């Protein structure tokens, strides 16, 4: 391997200050929505105990603190250290307990990231399980919205899809700006483009070094087709999982970077601008069958 695991310090004279307060994505749906989970102590526990089960070796620089005998000046450095045990110790059912709990996840990425070069694995992997944990917390959220995937649902599902698939600068723009489009936008190249398929194992061996649960939008079609997604988040998720692996493995002023983000906003904007509310059009007249477990 290429990528050694364990620690890489910056050993820089100013380390950079952690804010606690800001979200790594302030505008997403897990800060702005007003939400809580019954016995959200017991969902945490849960949670955080079947992903450290199924993805020990991601998960497991970070369930207790760093060590202050192998590291000692981590505790010099980082204000707020933060683990996965600790957040397990913690109570979370109080009013601001959701965002408290996300917050607090998210400084495990955060600290990681203020210690270790960025490019290490440690850091990648740090990403990891902030984007795994919130995963299951966004699907958990959405209980009421998250209807089986019957015959109909699957068919809707896959018109947006395919409509994510072949859209263009042009179009994107158009959905998410609209009467503030800028013209002359291009209309001919879809920017899903390279994330249709997964990049060759033995051309880009550090990819699969790096990205833990590789994702690509053939799959992601193949797997709702095949029946590997019952629920509609099942699928939503495999579809965030392609755009966040992007950013996982690139550099943010990557173009692909850059992409991802765009065809992650256009997804959301998808999702809850035409999807549900067209599920419940069809609904309200009777004409899909929408259902729960």
């Amino acid at each position: 391997p290429k990528y050694l695991p364990g620690k890489h310090p910056k050993n820089q004279e100013k380390t950079p200050h952690v804010d606690y307060n800001a979200p790594l994505n302030p505008k997403s749906e897990l800060f702005l929505d007003d939400w809580h989970i019954p016995k959200f102590n017991r969902f945490i526990s849960f949670t955080l105990d079947v992903l450290i089960d199924k993805y020990k070796d991601i998960f497991k620089d970070f369930i207790k603190l760093p060590s202050r005998k192998f590291h000692p000046q981590y505790y010099y450095k980082i204000q707020q250290p933060m683990s996965i045990n600790e957040i397990k110790s913690r109570d979370y059912e109080y009013e601001d307990g959701p965002s408290n709990f996300l917050l607090d996840v998210e400084l495990l990425t955060k600290n990681c990231q203020a210690y270790n070069e960025y490019d290490s694995l440690i850091v990648k992997n740090s990403m990891q399980v902030v984007m795994l944990i919130e995963f299951e917390v966004l699907k958990a959220k959405n209980l009421k919205r998250n209807y089986l995937i019957n015959s109909e649902v699957k068919a809707k599902l896959l018109h947006y899809l395919n409509k994510l698939v072949d859209a263009t600068e042009k179009k994107i723009n158009q959905a998410l700006l609209g009467a503030s489009s800028p013209k002359n936008l291009d209309d001919k190249v879809k920017l899903s483009e390279p994330f249709m398929e997964l990049v060759d194992k033995d051309e880009l061996p550090e990819y699969y070094e790096i990205v833990h649960s590789p994702m690509a939008l053939s799959i992601v079609k193949q797997n709702l087709e095949i029946g590997q997604y019952s629920k509609i988040y099942d699928f939503i998720i495999d579809m965030l999982l392609v755009f966040q692996n992007a950013h996982i493995f690139n550099d943010p002023s990557a173009l692909i970077y850059k992409d991802a983000t765009t065809l992650t906003n256009y997804f959301n904007y998808l999702i809850q601008k035409e999807f549900f509310p067209e599920l419940q059009d069809l609904n309200e007249r009777g004409e899909i069958n929408l259902e729960f477990d």
